């Protein structure tokens, strides 16, 4: 279980370290899976033997440039059907309407 | 050697990561070597195996 009050999560991931722990499910939300990822980042978890299945449902929308090189396992699914030209074209206007923010 | 134009050492260090090469002596300034620490833990070189 991920700690309540704190959002830092060095004492867990380092009890997941030294346990061999190489794959894991994490149960989050996709505000709290980019901050794990930075914890995780910040000690040596983000290597090719690591495995992450994300329960969440948005994986698609984390900003994932620094662990695109490092040969990371990260799994997810998603429901938002990105592929079809109509749909794609509905969030593009989306965007649009967010200008502040 | 660390390439002359460019400041991106990811050809080199992916080189380094299939060659299995865990004991490195870098000949650089303190500007590049900030800039290698980055530009390897963006790849998976910082671990507990890399001296």
């Amino acid at each position: 279980q991920l700690p309540a009050d704190t959002k830092d999560a060095k004492p867990l991931l380092k009890e997941m370290k030294r346990g061999k722990e190489f794959h894991v499910i994490f149960d989050c939300s996709h505000e709290m899976a980019a901050g794990i990822l930075k914890q995780a980042l910040a000690m040596g978890m983000m290597t090719e033997y690591y495995h992450y299945i994300f329960t969440t449902l948005d994986l698609f929308a984390l900003d994932v440039e620094p662990y695109r090189y490092s040969g990371v396992n990260m799994t997810g699914f998603r429901i938002l059907n990105t592929e079809n030209t109509q749909v794609s074209s509905i969030i593009e206007k989306w965007s649009m309407e967010r200008l502040q923010a």
